[PDB]
């Protein structure tokens, strides 16, 4: 099912703090999840798929997520 947050985290492989879905619908941690893409050119840990919400900073020249990842409460 969809937004589970008892599944291990794609990017630290521990258990889930701080859940969030990423554009891909998988969970991994908040800090994770951000973390990944900015140093992954905006790859999803588990597909591998370029995703729509990172963006390319030209001044700082990394990336960021614009849109993609939405908190879970
Ligand atoms: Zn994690």
């Amino acid at each position: 099912p969809l937004g589970s947050v008892s599944e291990a985290c794609p990017v630290c492989e521990k258990t889930v703090q701080n859940p969030c879905v990423l554009e891909t619908g998988y969970v991994a941690c908040y800090p994770c999840a951000i973390s990944y893409l900015v140093n992954n050119e905006g790859h999803c840990p588990v597909t591998n798929k370029k995703l729509l919400g990172c963006t390319y900073n030209k001044h700082t020249n990394k990336w960021e997520v614009v849109t993609g990842i939405r908190k879970l409460i």
